[PDB]
């Protein structure tokens, strides 16, 4: 197993190979193959050069068996500006070739994550800040795709370049060459490394001034007419102006870094090229080596070198791209709380009865909020689950749908656990119109037509109808195409709801639960959307779970619970009758509504 | 001055007195100083190519092995000590600017910030902090980026660009000279259009990238919704579908790197070609030594190094000055309201506020207010009522003067506001507005906020007079509590009350209550109306409000009706007139009735 192994960039590496080799495309994996040939095209390319640089000089300076030496040394800078071009042309193609794929490797790595994101439980809570998950996501895409680009085509290379280096150095000068170049090396990574930790640390201080700074700006301006009439234009001033301050110290502090990082990696560079051309030079004195060789050492050196100016900014960016990318395996990781059994029947509802048998249950292992809660909700029947304020009522719509499992007992949809079952199917039998109706930023028309996959204009004009929608819609401008939610037209609360039981309609499923439906609601919009909700309830059946006893009062039969128990069960006339729980709340209730309506 | 072309080189005078302050005298040394190594770093980069040409030419017009090997050596140490010292010279200059460069564009955005507070309340400032948080950031990085360019990769290559022209001259050609001055118009302008072209394929990949990141972002934060319709594989497709836009819009954009970097080799490599063979071909005629073929590739090398990056050097540039020139318009956009020249200080010794026949409306195309005239008498508690069309909630506005009347004016005590320091206007007048607002600080800071120096035993007496003082003391961190997001959240009674303290603070003689109880619910609404009846024990206060029955106990109301005082009076004078106010009384109370019904 591979997930049995240690923590590291290599093993998030390896989890990342098998994106970039599919075994499931073979276009792809063509274009891999091609990529890596105009690597191996390209180093060739630019190792061959200045053999070619080298034999023009010689060319001019033993004119013994050279001649035409003219001939031959314009024949050789031909041969080293071809060279050249080609070689940038080898790598541009590698990385034309290769963008596909890389491309392809991380769209997938997101929709895998996505993907789980989706089957994990409810209790990481996901709904926070859309702007912070934003910029979130955007440095990590930009972050992961940096880290690709320069392990693949910056640091692969020059290992490549690095070993043909020694080899040719090996095979034809030192071997005090060898070693020099090879200490040179290993003294710029690690002066580079060192070095980059400090000006990383330097960075993040500079970033998070820069954010307070802006911060405070930003709430300034925002916030222009409270500024005004506080006369506080100075004061915002100069309190953006230290802030400002503090971000620009920092600004030159990370700066300045950088310049102290160039210097280092020119010392070390430089003190390299002296050795080695003086060496060179030397080697030439005794008769071992051409004055052409003074080029090719040289332009070998720098070729070599050149790929290593960015190393700081590569590595920098090679370590958050792995950490980010850890961060996402970290995710596809994560197990999932709530699964489909092995080979899971879907369920089949020909009679939608709903039973509550013996269900324990809590958000937490520490808080058991029901303690064997068990009822039979009549296929057909229209009925209302109400209770004071620990009944736990506010699960039974969580379990039904199988957010979560009970701890103990299990909850049957007609006759058959819910547990045991597919997910979709179960989810397919259930309507729910919840208390804080959520819209997609997306047109009216497109919410509507959200309650069922292939939804037609149809049966969206007819679910607009049904909810009594219609003629709000009608008189928008741009009507179902109207855009809404955040970015979009702002609708009431009943304008919402009213999209909700559309919603439903457009599904048309056989249980409907009504979740605290009419809760944020004002007096006269919970009237109103009552008959709607009474209308769409017709043929199914209908699991009210509500706070104001007298918006349920209608029901065929109504359970209370109290302590997470079955306390009461009954029409509303023989739940007054008996003087228990449920007549205290309802005289409760209509008691506070009486005093309200005094304060008139 | 700001009379002429309007182009990148206006924007750029422009921003010279910023870096050349002529207020600061260490940062123009240090302007010096970075100049001096500009000069410094060039001669160096044009040196050490003689060296490495000397080097060569020592091995060559060796006869022998005679004293070439102590000159060869000479040489080549002298040229990678040149070269370190080159790269030396430009991480000091860098190093010695710094500090100038992030003082210019600091002071540029004070300025900015400073008259954006000057500019008239109309630009509607209201909007998403995320987003201009963006377009703040995007465009800090634009202008410090087109600095740098500018200066370190721009400037030294022209410097450089007219050495080499020089030196070629002198030396060589002159065929040489006008065949790199054709390279670098070539190389310069295929960069250009090809970097059009690339920022039209990139601004499109970027759309689609957000697009595809506000599906999944959208789709997570209503995962309960997902689940309700079971439409995981759906939102899926739907993310999928979207990432396939973006991937192709990327490859298209990256893929024309590609396409710039060869299109610049082959204009480099040609030019390397000919000015090597041409060199080589003066050297078989004893007219050039063969360390010219390697001083001329170097002087070629060094002089396209920086222009590897001109594609990024000008996208970057050119955005930059842009945003700049947004920056300059904006400091240079007119101010709407202002003091008259040696406005003197309000002084309310009595104050009283009166309207005389006020004409106004937020656009010329939409009158809202046609002649409106009251006076409210010092000390008085008023309220301003009126139906759908009435103008009262521009009151607020007129009297602090976000805007001027059309026609007529607006007087505090016996003073034209228009007439005086706007300064001391504000400071005359509290107001406690419908939808308080929070800076994100804490609730210390926020009442704090009501007077410049003010002191915390008054922060005290303010939050006791709000009847917010036992909340807050039963916080942790009691006044230093944070509040606002990330912070503690307050109700909206909590928030109305610091809006109330934050006023207390202020101390001023008029008070407006500007819708201050609509957005309350009935029990909050009631407690916080005997707050504000003893906050306004001896002010002069005015109360607009759309519900009648929470400013009946006003010694007099005010009627408005379409922009004009239609009716005056106490809430019993009024309902015995008859009039509009008795019937939007009675409509109120009907309403009350209804809901009270259900
Ligand atoms: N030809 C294209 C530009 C090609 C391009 O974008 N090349 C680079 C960007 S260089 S941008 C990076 C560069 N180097 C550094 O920042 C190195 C700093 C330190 N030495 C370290 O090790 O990190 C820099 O910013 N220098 C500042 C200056 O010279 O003024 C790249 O993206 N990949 C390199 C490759 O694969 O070939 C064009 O004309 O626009
Ligand atoms: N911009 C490219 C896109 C391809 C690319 O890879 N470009 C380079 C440009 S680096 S350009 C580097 C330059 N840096 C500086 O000016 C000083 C910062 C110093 N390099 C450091 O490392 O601290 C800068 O403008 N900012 C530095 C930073 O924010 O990290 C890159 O590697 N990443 C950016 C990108 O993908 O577009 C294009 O023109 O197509
Ligand atoms: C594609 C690989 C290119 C290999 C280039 C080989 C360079 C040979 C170096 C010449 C050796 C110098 N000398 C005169 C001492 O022999
Ligand atoms: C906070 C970590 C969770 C991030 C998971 C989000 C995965 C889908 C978003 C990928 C966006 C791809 N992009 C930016 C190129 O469009
Ligand atoms: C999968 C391709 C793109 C996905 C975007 C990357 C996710 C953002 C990084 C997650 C958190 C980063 N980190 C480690 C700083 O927390
Ligand atoms: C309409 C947008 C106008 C934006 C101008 C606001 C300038 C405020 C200063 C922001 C500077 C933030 N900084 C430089 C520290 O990153
Ligand atoms: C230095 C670059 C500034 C160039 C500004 C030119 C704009 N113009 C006139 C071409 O439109
Ligand atoms: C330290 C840098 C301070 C400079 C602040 C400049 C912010 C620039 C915002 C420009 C955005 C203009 N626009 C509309 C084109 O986006």
């Amino acid at each position: 197993n591979p997930k049995d192994a240690r923590h590291d960039g290599w093993q998030t590496l390896k989890r990342f190979l098998p994106y970039l080799w599919p075994a499931d495309n073979a276009v792809l994996r063509r274009r891999v193959v091609g990529a890596i040939l105009m690597v191996l095209l390209g180093k060739a390319t630019t190792l061959a050069l200045p053999f070619a640089y080298k034999k023009a000089v010689d060319a001019m300076t033993l004119g013994g068996g050279a001649q035409p030496a003219l001939t031959v040394a314009l024949a050789f800078v031909l041969a080293y500006a071809l060279g050249r071009f080609s070689g940038v042309l080898f790598d541009n193609l590698r990385n034309i070739v290769f963008e596909r794929v890389g491309q392809d490797a991380t769209r997938h790595l997101a929709e895998n994550v996505f993907a789980r994101l989706h089957k994990l439980s409810l209790r990481f809570h996901l709904a926070r800040r859309t702007g912070e998950v934003t910029k979130v996501i955007e440095r990590g895409t930009k972050s992961i795709d940096t880290m690709l680009y320069f392990l693949l085509f910056n640091i692969a290379p020059t290992v490549i370049e690095l070993t043909a280096v020694i080899v040719i150095f090996w095979l034809n000068f030192g071997l005090g060459l060898v070693t020099a170049t090879i200490l040179a090396v290993i003294a710029y990574v690690w002066t580079t490394r060192t070095i980059t930790e400090w000006r990383t640390h330097l960075r993040e201080k500079m970033n998070r001034l820069d954010g307070q700074a802006l911060a405070r700006a930003v709430d300034s301006l925002l916030n222009y007419e409270t500024v005004k009439y506080f006369g506080a234009e100075s004061r915002e001033e100069a309190r953006y102006a230290s802030a400002a301050r503090a971000y620009a110290d920092a600004a030159v502090k990370s700066e300045n870094s950088l310049g102290l990082l160039n210097i280092a990696q020119a010392l070390i560079v430089n003190l390299l090229m002296a050795g080695a051309m003086a060496w060179t030079v030397y080697g030439w004195s005794q008769g071992k080596l051409t004055v052409g060789d003074l080029v090719f050492v040289n332009t070998y050196l720098t070729q070599l070198f050149r790929p290593l100016d960015m190393l700081g900014m590569v590595y920098r960016t090679i370590r958050q791209g792995l950490i980010d990318m850890a961060e996402m395996f970290r995710l596809i990781d994560t197990h999932i709380e709530v699964a489909d059994v092995p080979n899971a029947p879907a369920l089949v509802v020909n009679r939608p009865s709903v039973t509550f048998d013996n269900v324990v249950f809590g958000y937490d292992r520490d808080r058991e909020i029901l303690h064997g809660l068990s009822f039979e909700v009549a296929a057909g029947s229209r009925v209302a689950i109400v209770g004071p304020s620990g009944a736990g009522k506010s699960t039974i719509a969580r379990l039904l749908f199988r957010f979560y499992d009970p701890w103990e007992g299990r909850i049957l949809i007609d006759g058959q656990d819910i547990a045991h079952v597919t997910q979709t199917s179960l989810r397919a039998a259930l309507g729910i119109v919840p208390q804080d109706s959520v819209l997609f930023n997306d047109t009216i028309g497109y919410n509507i037509a959200y309650g069922r996959d292939g939804a037609s204009r149809a049966e969206v004009d007819a679910a607009a109808k049904g909810a009594a929608i219609a003629d709000f819609i009608a008189r928008l401008p741009q009507g179902y195409d109207t855009e809404v939610g955040e970015r979009g037209l702002k609708l009431s609360g009943g304008e919402k709801q009213r999209v909700a039981i559309a919603r439903t309609l457009v599904k048309n499923p056989p249980i409907l639960l009504f979740d605290e439906a009419t809760s944020a609601l004002d007096t006269r919009t919970e009237q109103d959307i009552l008959s709607t909700m009474r209308a769409v309830a017709s043929h199914r059946t209908t699991i009210s779970i509500a706070h104001r006893l007298s918006t349920i009062a209608d029901s065929d039969t109504i359970l209370v619970l109290d302590q997470g128990r079955l306390a009461e069960q009954g029409s509303h006339l023989d739940l007054l009758r008996r003087d228990g729980l449920y007549a205290e709340m309802w005289a409760r209730q209509a008691a506070e509504s009486a005093e309200v309506s005094e304060a008139a």
